């Protein structure tokens, strides 16, 4: 079975100004970034201040945002969680859905900041919407039935042992809810012809979700079958980008290589574990292997490698700029 929707390639012209980063592009993303450089533990009050961060920025820019929230609890006790869900255009039938988790790791020997995992992830998602924003509210005008919506997971981490029960509080969370929450084409604007919608989570197209992204060299792979045809376009336009050298090398004459044009499997359990079982197709932006960092008190901002992140950022912005045609 093919993809639902046409796979059609990013214009030349887009991919040029998509793989340009300025001077201002460095300053928003850092200082977009800083925000999130802090410990962000489930129930603290930096963390409160982090989600009324994400929220602001995304209502500046007239999306539709929900605060999700509930109690549930954990090894450690009762804890709040709140996830953020924005929406571009909420009446739309079919979303674009980037994903993250904006909590961090309550790590035993002292504060932990969590810097690849996941405050640039979180930076990213935000950074795409506000450098892209002129043409994703071009793009809603259309009303043809496809938007983004971007979620910031509450409560992805583990208190005390991974488990089925600690961790991705967020995520079992909002799975269940959007299952449960009935809808159909009748009630949305401009459903694809094929499509079968019986809930909300039918209405996820495909979840892209990011996670240990800020350090060097990482390598990606697919991880799902189902969602190999839209990795092809992550593998092919980071080609594009090398090609244009548009990519921030160490010497001129090399190109990166992130999205290996290959598979495997890890089930590395995470955001995308409770909607993969309800059928929502996954792209897992996550590298194998894990940086060195992840889980140390060392996963920091003096360890971030700008270069890189950079580079993603291009990718990013390219692969939303062809999904949704802007």
């Amino acid at each position: 079975l093919k993809w639902p929707r046409d796979l059609r390639p990013l214009a030349h012209h887009d991919l040029l100004y998509m793989g340009q980063i300025s001077e201002e592009d460095r300053g928003d993303f850092n200082a977009t970034l800083r925000n999130f450089l802090v410990p962000r533990v489930v129930g603290s009050q930096k963390h409160r201040e982090v989600r009324e961060f994400i929220v602001r920025s995304l209502k500046d820019l007239d999306w539709d945002v929900e605060e999700d929230c509930f109690d549930g609890q954990t090894p450690h006790g009762i804890k709040p969680f709140c996830n953020v869900i924005a929406t571009l255009n909420p009446s739309a039938c079919h979303r674009l859905v980037l994903a993250c988790h904006y909590d961090s790791l309550l790590h035993k020997e002292g504060t932990f900041i969590g810097a690849t995992d996941s405050a640039v992830p979180c930076a990213q998602l935000l950074y795409l919407a506000r450098s892209l924003n002129g043409k994703l509210q071009n793009q809603k005008t259309r009303g043809d039935g496809l938007t983004l919506q971007l979620v910031f997971f509450d409560g992805e981490e583990a208190f005390e042992r991974w488990s089925s029960h600690d961790s991705l509080y967020g995520s079992r969370h909002l799975a269940q809810k959007w299952h449960e929450d009935r809808t159909s084409a009748e009630r949305l604007e401009s459903c694809l012809e094929r499509s079968e919608i019986a809930n909300q989570i039918d209405r996820m197209e495909v979840m892209v979700l990011l996670d240990l992204l800020g350090a060097e060299n990482p390598r990606f792979y697919s991880y799902f079958g189902e969602t190999q045809p839209v990795y092809r376009r992550l593998v092919n336009i980071e080609s594009r980008l090398n090609d244009a050298g548009l990519m921030e090398l160490p010497r001129r004459r090399r190109r990166t290589n992130y999205f290996s044009n290959s598979s495997t499997v890890g089930f590395i359990e995470d955001d995308h574990i409770p909607f993969l079982k309800r059928s929502v197709p996954i792209v897992h932006i996550i590298p194998s292997p894990f940086p060195d960092v992840w889980h140390t008190l060392d996963d920091n901002e003096q360890n971030l490698h700008h270069p890189t992140i950079s580079n993603l950022n291009k990718i990013f912005k390219a692969f939303v700029s062809e999904y949704l045609q802007l």
